[PDB]
């Protein structure tokens, strides 16, 4: 039984684990704490890029955005390298997804615009996809820091899986924009030790990770079987029991993903 295995992992890693895989043609939903709230951490950047693509014509990807020293406030591997030239919206989407660049995500939120530095418009985008659960209230670094249990900047494995399903598998985006989002997540560099590690090499995996304080580690993916059957996999975790400086444990997500892969193979 899956739930027993997930509970064993919780004890092993002194963690709380949430998992959701939506029902398909022949499988019921897989769900473990799937309606409990977990911090978004950086996972919000995937639907953020979808919001920015949806909102604008494609030539918008070519708009140059400039920024300065005081815009660099969070882990930002790419944005730090280009501060002297600026970055296009396309480059910022690339960096936000593939390197989880925090400054890029902040600039993309500002591009969306409106109250709360774009957080309200981001939430509005989720509402338009039928997600009445998730909320973004702050930008980086603040959004990764809410105390355990706090509802600010949270989603649920259930809600975010259904969002990602509509973005990648459904018709939320036109095919040209859908393909851009799909490709960036396909080329993600931060996810090798999470959902990807739990699925065999002949399964295709696209994903977006998140990491925070209190041992927070998430990964949201779309996976395809070797025969092209897709499944959406949302895994979220925290380790409140070690306090603010509890280490995130990637291996917990790899093992949860291995357990899901075993059921889906
Ligand atoms: C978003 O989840 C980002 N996370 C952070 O910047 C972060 C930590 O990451 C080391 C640790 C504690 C707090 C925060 O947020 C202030 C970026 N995305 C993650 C990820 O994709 O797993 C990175 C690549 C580790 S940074």
């Amino acid at each position: 039984d899956l739930a027993d295995r997930f509970a064993e992992l919780e004890r092993r890693y002194d963690a709380r684990l949430g998992v959701y895989v939506p029902a398909t043609g022949t499988t019921a939903a897989i769900e473990y704490r799937a309606d409990e709230r977990f911090a978004f951490c950086s996972t919000f950047k995937a639907p953020l890029v979808a919001a920015v693509l949806h909102q604008n014509p494609l030539t918008h990807l070519d708009k140059l955005i400039t920024y300065t020293s005081d815009d660099i406030r969070s882990i930002s591997p790419v944005a730090q390298q280009h501060v002297q030239t600026g970055m296009t919206i396309g480059q910022l989407c690339d960096a936000a997804i593939r390197y989880s660049d925090g400054t890029a995500a902040n600039l993309l939120l500002a591009d969306l615009g409106g109250p709360g530095g774009g957080t309200a418009a981001f939430t509005g985008y989720l509402r338009s996809l039928g997600d009445t659960v998730s909320r973004l209230d702050a930008e980086a670094p603040e959004l990764n820091r809410d105390p355990p249990g706090d509802e600010r900047d949270t989603t649920t494995p259930h809600a975010i899986a259904l969002v990602l399903q509509q973005l990648v598998l459904g018709n939320a985006l036109p095919p040209d924009k859908r393909a851009l989002l799909t490709d960036w997540m396909a080329r993600n560099t931060t996810g090798a030790k999470r959902i990807r590690a739990g699925f065999p090499a002949d399964w295709k995996v696209i994903d977006k990770t998140g990491t925070g304080d209190y041992g927070r580690a998430n990964d949201i993916a779309v996976v395809w079987s070797p025969t092209g059957v897709p499944y959406v996999v949302a895994v979220m975790s925290d380790r409140a029991g070690g306090g603010y400086d509890a280490e995130p444990r990637e291996a917990l997500l790899a093992e949860a993903a291995t357990c899901v892969a075993g059921v889906l193979a």
